[PDB]
């Protein structure tokens, strides 16, 4: 566990991340897919091998000896908006149960279902607190990892309204 378990943003490329383990926002079936997921392949290819898992699910593949937690949130494009958010709940709650299984200390998270799967919806606060409700509970130290400055603002006033 970490000394003093934290939440962090970072607004960088979570393929140059300093955690012990990477969670990939994936599509289903294990392809190397755009944004996120494609930063992921190119930096860890070896992950993909039996990555492909369900939606509302999570399955490591180790790169080396560095876990790469492929999590697949709902496409909101094909959900209702009741069925997508129980499905996104259950997606962070499969990775608490990854990183609490290896053992790390440290994990890099993206928020899942915010871009190409968003629906066209601003899904900043609904995927922050699904991540909220599964990590609070796990003692690694968590670093989300945002691609725009008005974003890392709300999510870092979000982080600091709870300390
Ligand atoms: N995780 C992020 O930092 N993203 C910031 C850029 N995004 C948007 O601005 C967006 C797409 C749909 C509605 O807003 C996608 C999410
Ligand atoms: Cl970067
Ligand atoms: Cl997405």
């Amino acid at each position: 566990g970490a000394m003093a378990p934290s939440y962090r943003v970072k607004r960088m490329d979570i393929a140059k991340n300093d955690e012990e383990c990477v969670v990939n926002a994936a599509n289903p079936r294990g392809l190397p897919g755009d944004g996120v997921c494609k930063a992921v392949y190119k930096k860890w290819p070896e992950s993909f091998k039996n990555s492909a898992t369900p939606v509302g699910t999570a399955k490591t593949v180790m790169c080396g000896t560095y876990p790469v937690i492929h999590a697949v949130g709902p496409n909101f494009s094909n959900y209702t908006e009741s069925e997508g958010d129980r499905e996104l709940a259950a997606a962070y709650r499969e990775v608490a149960k990854e990183v609490t299984r290896l053992g790390v200390n440290s994990v890099a998270i993206p928020l899942l279902s915010t871009g190409v799967y968003s629906g066209g919806k601003d899904r900043l606060t609904q995927s922050l607190n699904h991540l909220f409700t599964a990590m609070d509970s796990t003692d690694a130290d968590v670093v989300i990892y945002c691609r725009d400055k008005e974003w890392e603002k709300k999510i870092s006033e979000a982080i600091q309204m709870r300390t």
